[PDB]
């Protein structure tokens, strides 16, 4: 355990959820996969990766439910046709494992969660709010 | 800090929610809508009965093999909204809605009479940690 004055020289990776913790899909995985391991995991957003371990972007039931409502039924024959890369979130935040802390603490505060990479974009966890608020709470409680 | 919890809680008047009596269909496209993943569920007197989401709502109707939608104008947002949740006064010291927010992405916050007041979010918590650290 660090020292409230050694928290800013820590890195990203020093606090992230590992990434053989983190529920993932895959870029050719569909729709109705990826519904069902955010269902189960109990998660509303979740990296993508491709076969490489890549980072790509992010998907989210949100982003599902948009893709088949339909005008008068919801068109779940729709969600084992659509490829995951069709719909996901490629505009996201990136840390990298050796980003100080203080680089995931700023961007936390617009995003629920950031992913987490190596070099060459291969992914090595997420970085939550949770975990800041977690440690954040424990300095502040003894200082 | 010595503020409070109301003085920067998210106002009732820009929180989404849903009304009680109302069935998971309606609560499904109010959230697929606002983008909201989980948000409060209140009666018309602005009083708070529970929180629901889409994680609540896809696992409600998660069959054997599907995720069953057609299912979803058969159940009421009651029988599945989270109702073991914290809540907050508006006059709470804000180190109490800080230590809430560590398992929760926002908590409710109520007046003297119990009616919804606004919720206090991870974000507003963040933005004045980061103000307060960075000074
Ligand atoms: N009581 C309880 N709280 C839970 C549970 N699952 C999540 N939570 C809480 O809900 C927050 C929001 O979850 P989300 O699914 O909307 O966003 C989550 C989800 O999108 C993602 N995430 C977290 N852990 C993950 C993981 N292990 N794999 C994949 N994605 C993950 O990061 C976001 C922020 O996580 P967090 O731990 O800071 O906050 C959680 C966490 O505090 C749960 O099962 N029980
Ligand atoms: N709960 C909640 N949070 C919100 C909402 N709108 C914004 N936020 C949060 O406040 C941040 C700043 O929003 P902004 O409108 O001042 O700047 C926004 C805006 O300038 C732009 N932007 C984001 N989403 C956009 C979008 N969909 N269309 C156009 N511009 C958009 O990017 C900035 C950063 O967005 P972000 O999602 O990373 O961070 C948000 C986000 O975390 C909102 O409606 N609800
Ligand atoms: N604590 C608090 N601050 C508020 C509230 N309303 C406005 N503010 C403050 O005024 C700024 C401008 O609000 P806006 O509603 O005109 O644009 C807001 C609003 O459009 C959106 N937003 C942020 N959090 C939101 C949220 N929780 N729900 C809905 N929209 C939200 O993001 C914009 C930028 O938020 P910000 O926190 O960087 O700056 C706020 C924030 O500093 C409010 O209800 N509570
Ligand atoms: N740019 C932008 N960012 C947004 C928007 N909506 C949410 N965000 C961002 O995504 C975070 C996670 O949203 P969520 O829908 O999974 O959980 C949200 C949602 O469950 C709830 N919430 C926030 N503002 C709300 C609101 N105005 N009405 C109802 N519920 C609201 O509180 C959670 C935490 O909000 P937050 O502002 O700290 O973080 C937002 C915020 O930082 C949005 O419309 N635009
Ligand atoms: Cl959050």
């Amino acid at each position: 355990s660090l020292q409230s004055d050694q928290l800013l020289e820590a890195t990203v990776g020093q606090f992230m959820i590992e990434a053989d913790k983190v529920a993932h899909v895959q870029v050719g995985n569909n729709l109705e996969h990826a519904l069902l391991v955010l269902t189960k995991t109990g998660y509303t957003a979740i990296p993508v990766l491709d076969p490489s371990y890549r980072l790509h972007g992010l998907i989210g039931t949100n982003m599902i439910m948009n893709s088949i409502f339909g005008l008068e039924r919801i068109e779940f024959e729709k969600l084992d046709q659509i490829t995951v890369e069709e719909v996901m979130l490629t505009d996201i935040p990136r840390l990298h494992i050796n980003d100080p802390i203080m680089k995931g603490f700023g961007m936390v505060i617009n995003n629920g969660f950031v992913c987490v990479e190596n070099d060459e974009q291969v992914f090595e966890g997420i970085f939550t709010r949770r975990v800041v608020l977690k440690e954040l709470n424990k300095h502040i409680r003894s200082l």
